[PDB]
């Protein structure tokens, strides 16, 4: 589990939405695995604008923050789960690092600020649903 807090808006994995997310809702994208709901409260994280390959992830099942390389948002395939058929997810960027179902929502950062979040994993891979081109997350 995991959000990304950023002015009045609250980013969280599509397939973890909950019913107020649903209720408050702002955009969603299943080929992104990404839903974004409107908060009462301001948040503090911002988010990053650059083309970093290096950052540093959260691990829930490890309590730990890894560093990682990782890809450039690109359409992969992800193979049929309890929350998707088999599909291509768009805009995803893959590291080598831990990951187990539940960790989706760790937030991956960078110098310049919040990355994406984890998204999907397996066998020593994490992926991470970007978010640096969601330039609206910045202002209203
Ligand atoms: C099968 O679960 C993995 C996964 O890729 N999923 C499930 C959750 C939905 C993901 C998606 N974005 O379509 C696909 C998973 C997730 C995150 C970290 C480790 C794993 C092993
Ligand atoms: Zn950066």
């Amino acid at each position: 589990s995991g959000a990304i807090y950023v002015g009045n808006y609250r980013v969280v994995n599509r397939h973890l939405a909950t019913h107020n997310d649903w209720a408050n809702l702002v955009w969603e994208d299943s080929s992104r695995d990404l839903l974004v709901s409107s908060t009462t409260a301001q948040g503090c994280d911002t988010i990053a604008r650059c083309d970093c390959q290096t950052g540093v992830y959260y691990c829930s099942s490890r309590r730990k923050h890894y560093p990682v390389s990782f890809s450039k948002p690109s359409l992969i395939f992800v193979e049929a789960s309890e929350y998707y058929p088999a599909r291509y997810q768009s805009h995803l960027m893959l590291a080598v690092g831990h990951s187990e179902p539940g960790d989706c929502g760790g937030i991956l950062r960078c110098q310049h600020g919040v990355v994406g979040i984890v998204s999907t994993g397996g066998n020593g891979l994490v992926g991470f649903a970007d978010v640096r081109d969601l330039l609206w997350l910045d202002e209203e």
